[PDB]
RNA sequence: UGACUGGGGCCUGUAGAGCACUGAUAGGGCUAGGGGGCCCACCAGCCUACCAAACCCUGUCAAACUCCGAAGGGUCCCAGG
């Protein structure tokens, strides 16, 4: 699976209790963070969710 | 085993819409009664840009109407976590 990297920019403050339970999926703690993650459809399907808090890239 | 997420299988009557049920409804057709002119009381008879059931056509309304009906949500299984 060509690797997912993702960053997390915008903070969570104010967003639902899922959304922040995502990116603790994710692991994903602090601000201008970088994971490097499978491209698993579950992944995918957690980060599809905080889309609008990470920009994300391939690797 | 968690929150959250992916893949499946059930359950549901809201948003929206609709008029088959319950009721409401504007206009026209068709047509019981009743009012009233022609008129005879021996009771019949003909007409009326009157009020008007039931029924049909067109047009619509409804938390306590529904022929219909999403997005979603609930739950169980397998996974990531």
């Amino acid at each position: 699976m060509p690797r997912l990297k993702v960053k997390l920019v915008k903070s969570p403050i104010g967003y639902p209790k899922d959304q922040k339970a995502a990116l603790k999926a994710l692991g994903l703690r602090r601000l201008q963070q970088e994971r490097v993650l499978e491209d698993t459809p579950a992944i995918r399907g957690n980060v599809e969710k905080v889309a609008h808090l990470v920009r994300v890239e391939v690797v």
